[PDB]
């Protein structure tokens, strides 16, 4: 009837309406979904670098305190010959002291007997004999006072000689504990960026997208059916 074309028409026209506004809907959650997933394209990139940086950083840190551990495992041998070195230095000058004081025993008691030799100068032979030993331990004396003063100038030599070398290493293990103070810096700014990419990549509004265009468009799927039986209405009236 003339009256039905006219009702069906005005249903038509609606149902036409409201497509047009879902689908405007639709598009725009569209878009918008489109510009969330490139985002998580730059951030994951960004992330995947920033969690390989982060590994060189760790092992670069572990393999620095690594070196150190061996520095200061040098330094406690070298402290240890040191406090060797010095426990033996007292006992080397006491000797010394005492031998040079031998020595100049020896040479008075040669002088006297020599006095003696002279003055009597039948038993001067014993007197003699006398002193070639009282010669032979003044000789043992200076060669045995020879003997302390190298040992103990070899002492003071090899202590130095620890000492530079500790001091030689106090300033590798500076340099390291600077390296690990900046990759300790490194290290906290990476993981600080890593933490917020992995934030933006659980943001979560792609599914809250995704869900809502299933259902928009589930919408704009009934309405083009109703719409299709509408018309065919019109078409055969």
């Amino acid at each position: 009837t003339k009256g039905a074309i006219v009702r069906w028409g005005k249903r038509k026209e609606k149902l036409i309406e409201e497509i047009r506004a879902r689908e405007e809907e639709r598009n725009a959650l569209v878009v918008r979904l489109g510009e969330i997933d490139r985002t998580f394209a730059v951030a994951r990139e960004e992330f995947d670098t920033v969690v390989k940086e982060l590994e060189e950083a760790r092992k670069s840190l572990y393999e620095g305190e690594a070196r150190i551990k061996r520095a200061e495992e040098e330094k406690e041998r070298l402290k240890a010959e040191i406090l060797t070195g010095e426990a033996r230095l007292p006992g080397l000058r006491e000797r010394a002291e005492n031998l040079r004081r031998l020595v100049e025993e020896k040479r008075a008691e040669i002088s006297e007997l020599e006095r003696r030799l002279s003055s009597i100068t039948s038993q001067s032979f014993e007197l003699r004999i006398k002193l070639s030993d009282l010669e032979k331990e003044l000789e043992l004396a200076r060669k045995d006072l020879e003997k302390v003063l190298a040992e103990e100038r070899a002492v003071r030599e090899e202590i130095e000689v620890a000492k530079r070398r500790i001091n030689e290493l106090d300033t590798l293990i500076e340099r390291e504990r600077g390296e690990l103070a900046k990759l300790r810096g490194r290290i906290e700014r990476l993981e600080r960026k890593r933490d917020k990419l992995k934030k933006a990549l659980e943001n979560p509004e792609a599914r809250e997208l995704t869900e809502k265009i299933r259902a928009v468009e589930k919408e704009i799927a009934a309405l083009r059916e109703e719409l299709s039986r509408v018309e065919g209405k019109l078409e055969g009236l």
